[PDB]
């Protein structure tokens, strides 16, 4: 097999890259290897499509505006069982596979957790043999490349397709028209949506290999193209051709907002674009099937469509439009079938994230969908009036339309009424969703609302990113854990095995040494090998409280400066993440962190006790490097704000201990591992509510806590910005008068908890014993467990 | 060519079938149960490209190892057409691929018809570049084509309510299996900014950057081991406000390579066009210099790289003035970047460049406003001014008392808005200037650039155009190619002058019938196409009378239309009188902004409607406006043609190349003594062409006298009738005034003297009809045309450029 891989590599270099080795580039070698690897899954890819056609399993369609896929080469090698043989083949060719792997651009087609969940799910669904396709947009530009210039974030275009993508296949044959604008006529042959502008949707297919099985599923991503046909309704010829750019702009760039709604028309076009192309494709495949007594009675027995957040909410009225206006089904039948087809996953309760589209905007762009939405709402409110004749406010609360001045469509409400199942993403969150946020809806339909706790794939997030740990675990308990991560509980038998604990520590140490080389190469800071790696990587947000971590960094710095001879447990503090470009406070927080880092790293009285890195361009491939090197994972969102989290799970699986609040899935991590094996601190959700009731006065904490006062005064008075002493005035103002996330209220408990972490870190046996308990309890957080639950309780499909 | 018989030939076919199936599977990722005809086309295309990779690599190695002098053909246009069949033929793989595809149960014609034209040109100029690439590869020259990878080539033409409409030519929609992107050779191109004159010298600063990403297409020689390269540049925004809008605004940089300017023989001074011209020049020159420095002739001294040997290792041909900015750009690189003394840099520049002039029509001449150039390319304006100053200083020295000569010879047109005469820039910056046919090159030398050729009497040359006999005989007319080979062997393909051996069959009635049979087969096949696309019943015994070329006043499709109406009126006047039946086909694109050309199309379609539907005419006369004329369609209609219409006003068509294609493929020519028509008459004998009308001196005499169109209208009853019908609404009854603009032009503003050639043209046409009634005489004349067409091989043309301009040797 090694010999044939080398032969295949050389054939691709020659015929595919059209290069003699004398003038080949590193990129050429990457592409030759990529093609060699892709070739190994084509047979199963084709045979999987045949199998689904032949056997007609119910299909699952995961519809998302985001797929945060990272790099594909190593993941594909691992899932096909080819990694070791490819490593050896490339070595024999006089190359280094790790160098080739670094050439590949991330498919950064998402913002954070939501998009990464979609990615993990694809992997899990393929590994479980489900007839599942991911449907999304092939953005020409993904999440921006982040650079730091003078300590500030600057954005560069993520031109990930510049040199091509060997992991996609365009299928222009399957191109479909999407309509916009136009007008509606209610004719005696049905409602017609006419005089529209057309944009074509060209699909690109990327293979999704199951881990060591026969399944290769598909991620189909749509790209926007201008139509070619002359219309009699049709100026400068050259400008007309250039203006084709306007249609093509629909798939140009991912909106870089994490947990934040921006009601831009282009974003609405993206949402409808993906929905319209996807539903047409699904219906085409259904009609071509052996199920293709009218045509669509079997549709929800053959089709499940999962809505990833409310971003593809328009799928609901689009399916109704197709059923009623095109296929001529009665409204009642169409609506029955629609509800049985769709399920909706809610990912946040933060109000700034909620999608509320102005009715005037929807009327202009999608007049027929607005009609359909108004009719869904009418039939919905008619029911509520029937059940609660007197409750006028309940009608207001439950309407899909918010009438308060500027009328807006509540897309979450649309998703709830149009779906048979609604789930949150962690127990704490799903409860809030059910019993608070959508109380009025769950009361009327109790069985609709569910929980499906998030998860992560142990292929990318253990086998790939941490082969040392994966190997060590395999050596002790075999490799069944890869496909059933609950098998990690067997590691509990090795508590008290001191040789094993040393082996476990050595794996972490090797990871840290490797990541330290990266850090020294990229940042030219000298890393203390014996320091605790204290890491907070996630999107920059007020709710995630990178700011709270920064206060702790400054607290540590001041303690060292005040007592230089005192025992200090050394740390490398790493904070990274992107800020949404329009998010002013997040950008200020990045500048604060880089400003602190500059002072701390260059103070000769501090030296190797404490180094601070703002980790630039945080993304999936970089997550894979830092996570395995981490000792302490920071998961410190205000209680009630992080729906689940998944970075938390990645760190747990990779041998880090967690400092965190009782928020999102942190709560379930504590349940699985034991609360005493996490560093839990701070206000619980009820404590936060009590402070809201009483009223939050940040000044009181600043006055009462001397260490906080010095930290805040330093920030406020130019200690970290001597050339611009008032630089951080907006942060200070926010902290004292507009802090929705109560940073000062958790500061004391946070610092005391951090003190306990440092104490435990001085005791390697105790530390590593606690680590083992975390790894051994991490099995619940496999996305294979998550997908099995969706399959059984939402989609009604069986792993195969 | 590769055998399909015996042990080895069976294996050749077997390997091709295996490769096809491998590509369908691994490349297209399709089970045959779901494969489309397009999938099969791509699987074959990939297979065929695989078969030239070895030679392509070994060609590059050979040029590196032996360092022959390289020829770089720099053009804004490469009108390449389809590549699959051309490549199969040149590699000797057509028979084997045909057999493989047949054994797979597929129709290779259907697969071939899937391919989009690479329509990256407007007409003759762009197609000449394409023929040249084929010939340069066939002759083993170390030659690359350099151009722009337009996302959209020449628009697709449709006819709606009788008018041209344009659709975007989205030729890359399904991908291009021929090209290979080369990311690592990306180069920056600079725009705007300003010039700083400092202690360290002149710097061009504060510029905007656009990246140029090259894509390589293989250019296989006919039956040799050479595969040359066509490198086409694509514009990208650099890597490095509303964030979203900043990302969308990257479209502005990428717009530089978005679309081919669809003007044929017409200058439109648009800023985007100037950007295109600089883009291709800047990326190309950087790439050429990089290759030179990497070569065995690359060496460094105290200043750095010695460029002394540069013009011994590099020739750059400027296809028209479109890449004229190459001259000041090479000077900019030499002087500003490499720090060469101006004098030395200018000497090297002149020895490197040669310029081909393609037209003397004034509306075609590039004259860029200096203010536009100052804005976009401020350093190039400075360099152009300095070239002009030193140029005029020499003229002052030689002709101290001739002030008007300075005005005439300046690169700058000073009157009103100052403009740069790009032709003048090309002449002074080049060591050789050539026109494209004897008559044209003489006008260029002795009239248009008289002041320059007097000063430098050896600079000016002629290189008569040619066409490749691969695409334009072997490929498009296999029936004729086979017949010729049966009679005289297959050595004509590489030495087309061997066609004179066909004179052995003068008076051989068996051969003359064979020639007619080939034409008839072509006509029947093409008639099937016409009846599928058009509501017409084609008379299979009719003469196919064809005028296909871009729509222009100078090319006089309008004159042809007057003859069509004349024929119609004769039939109506005397329905029982004998009439030699014709199918009149006129085709070509109009530039979208060219009002008169668009009116002429509408006239032709309006006439067609009347003629085709008049029951008194019936099968005597049918008229077709052939839509979307382009290279692949030219390959179909040309071999089906009996009479080739080449009727430009004397002095206006620099050469023409359609004329040559028709001659090679067994049509007789009706034409004026213009461009290469004059040379076709020389080769075949003037008595074997239907030559008519004013010659160039007659046109000059009429200009001097003053042209009064109404005199012809009053003197020629048949013309009067035609014009009155057009003017009065006979061809536009629902809109009687529709053709007012055509009538006004013809009477008061006709620079091309349509009425002045009408009488001679119609009389000449009468002679054609008479000959067509005598198949033996007709086909005897055809034989004499085919037999004399050897001069018009572009292999002959390229050998002359090689010897007399580039100083390179066929290998
Ligand atoms: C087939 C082909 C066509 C165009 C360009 C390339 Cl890069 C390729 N591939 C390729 O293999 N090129 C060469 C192979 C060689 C093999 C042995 C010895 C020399 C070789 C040179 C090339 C080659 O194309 N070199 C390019 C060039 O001549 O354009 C060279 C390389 C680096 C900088 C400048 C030019
Ligand atoms: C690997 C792959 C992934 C996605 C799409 C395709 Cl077209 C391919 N290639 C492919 O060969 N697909 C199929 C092969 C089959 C072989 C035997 C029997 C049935 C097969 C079906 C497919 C296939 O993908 N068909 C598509 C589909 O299921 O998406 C089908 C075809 C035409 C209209 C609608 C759907
Ligand atoms: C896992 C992951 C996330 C989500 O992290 P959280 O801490 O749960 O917000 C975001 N970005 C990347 C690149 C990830 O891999
Ligand atoms: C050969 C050719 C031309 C040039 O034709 P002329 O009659 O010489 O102007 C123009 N267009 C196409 C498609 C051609 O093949
Ligand atoms: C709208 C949005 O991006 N929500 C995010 O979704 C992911 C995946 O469910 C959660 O882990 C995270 O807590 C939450 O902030
Ligand atoms: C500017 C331009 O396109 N000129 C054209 O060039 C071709 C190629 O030489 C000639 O055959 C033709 O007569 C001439 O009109
Ligand atoms: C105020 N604000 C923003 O303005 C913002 C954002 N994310 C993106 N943007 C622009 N978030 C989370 C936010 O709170
Ligand atoms: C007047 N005119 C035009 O306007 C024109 C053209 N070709 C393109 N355009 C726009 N020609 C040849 C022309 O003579």
């Amino acid at each position: 097999n090694v010999a044939e891989l080398k032969k295949s590599f050389n054939r691709h270099l020659h015929f595919t890259l059209v290069k003699d080795r004398n003038v080949a580039t590193t990129r050429d070698y990457y592409f030759a290897l990529a093609h060699t690897v892709r070739d190994h899954l084509v047979g199963r890819w084709i045979r999987t499509q045949q199998h689904y056609y032949d056997k007609c399993p119910k299909r699952v369609y995961y519809l998302s505006l985001e797929f945060y896929m990272g790099r594909t080469l190593q993941n594909t090698m691992i899932n096909l069982g080819l990694q070791n043989a490819c490593d050896e083949a490339i070595y024999q060719l006089g190359l280094d596979i790790e160098e080739l792997e670094e050439i590949e651009e991330d498919a950064g087609l998402g913002n954070g957790g939501l998009g990464r969940l979609a990615a993990c799910f694809l992997d899990s669904m393929a590994t479980l043999g489900l007839a599942a396709y991911g449907y999304g947009i092939r953005y020409e530009y993904g999440i921006f490349n982040q650079k730091i210039r003078d300590g500030w974030q600057v954005e560069e275009a993520d031109d990930w397709l510049r040199y091509g993508n060997p992991w996609e296949k365009s299928r222009p044959e399957f191109m479909l028209p999407v309509h916009f604008y136009g007008k509606v006529e209610h004719t005696n042959t049905g409602t017609k949506w006419i005089d529209t502008q057309v944009v074509l949707a060209l699909p690109y297919d990327t293979p999704v290999p199951g881990y060591m099985n026969n399944t290769v599923n598909t991620m189909r991503l749509w790209s926007a193209r201008a139509p070619n046909d002359f219309n009699l309704r049709d100026g400068d010829y050259i400008q007309a051709v250039l203006d084709r750019n306007l249609a093509e702009n629909i798939s140009r760039v991912l909106y870089p907002n994490d947990n934040f709604f921006e009601g831009k028309e282009l974003r609405l076009k993206q949402e409808y674009f993906v929905v319209a192309a996807t539903l047409q494709d699904i219906i085409r495949r259904f009609k071509a099937s052996k199920f293709g007594g009218t045509v669509f009675d079997a549709f929800p027995d053959q089709v499940a469509i999962q809505l990833n957040d409310t971003h593809p909410a328009l799928a609901i009225p689009e399916l109704m439009r197709i059923f009623v206006d095109i296929e001529k089904l009665p409204w009642s039948k169409a609506w029955e079938l629609t509800q049985k087809t769709f399920a909706y996953t809610n990912h946040t309760v933060l109000p700034e994230a909620l999608e509320r589209w102005p009715v005037d905007l929807v009327e202009k762009l999608l007049p027929r969908h607005l009609e359909i939405i108004y009719e869904i709402n009418q039939k919905h409110l008619d029911r509520i009036v029937a059940l609660f004749p007197k409750d006028v406010d309940r009608l207001r609360r439950m309407s899909l339309i918010e009438e308060e001045g500027s009328k807006r469509i509540n897309m979450a409400h649309l998703c709830i009424v149009g779906s048979h199942a609604v789930n949150g993403v962690a127990k704490i969150h799903s409860d809030i969703v059910k019993t608070k946020v959508f109380k009025d809806f769950s009361e009327l339909e109790p069985d609709k609302f569910q929980n499906k706790t998030n998860g992560i794939t142990p292929r990318r997030w253990l086998l790939l990113c941490n082969p040392g740990l994966a190997e060590l675990i395999a050596e002790k308990i075999g490799e069944d854990y890869v496909k059933d991560l609950s098998q990690l509980t067997k590691l509990h038998s090795f508590l008290g095995d001191d040789v094993f604990l040393r082996e476990l520590a050595k794996v972490k140490q090797e990871n840290k040494l490797k990541f330290s080389q990266f850090l020294e190469t990229e940042y030219k800071v000298k890393i203390n090998p014996s320091s605790m790696f204290d890491v907070q990587v996630k999107r920059i947000h007020e709710y995630k409280r990178q700011l709270l971590n920064c206060l702790h960094v400054i607290t540590m710095y001041n303690r060292i400066k005040k007592d230089p001879k005192k025992l200090f447990v050394p740390r490398t503090v790493i904070i990274g993440g992107k800020a949404a470009p329009g998010y002013h406070m997040a950008k200020m927080i990045i500048k604060l962190i880089t400003s602190v880092a500059d002072v701390v790293n260059n103070d000769p009285m501090v030296g190797s006790k404490l180094k601070v890195i703002f980790l630039e361009n945080y993304r999936v491939s970089l997550a894979e490097k830092v996570i395995p090197a981490t000792d302490l994972s920071e998961q410190i969102s205000t209680a009630g704000t992080e729906a689940s989290g998944t970075g938390n799970m990645k760190f747990m699986l990779n041998g880090a201990l967690t400092i965190g609040t009782m928020d999102g899935a942190n709560v379930e991590m504590a349940e699985e591992a034991g609360e005493e094996n996490l560093f839990i601190f701070g206000m619980r959700i009820d404590d936060v509510a009590a402070l809201d009731k009483k009223g939050y006065e940040a000044k009181e904490y600043y006055e009462a806590l001397p260490e906080l006062k010095l930290v805040i005064d330093q920030i406020d008075n130019g200690f970290f910005s001597p050339k611009q002493p008032d630089l951080f005035k907006d942060i200070i103002n926010m902290l004292f008068y507009h802090d929705r996330f109560k940073v000062f209220a958790d500061y004391e408990a946070y610092v005391k908890c951090q003190d306990k972490v440092s104490q435990l870190y001085m005791n390697p046996k105790a530390w590593n014993t606690m680590v083992l308990k975390n790894i051994a309890a991490s099995g619940k957080f496999s996305s294979d467990r998550t997908i099995k639950e969706y399959a059984q309780n939402i989609w009604n499909v069986e792993p195969s």
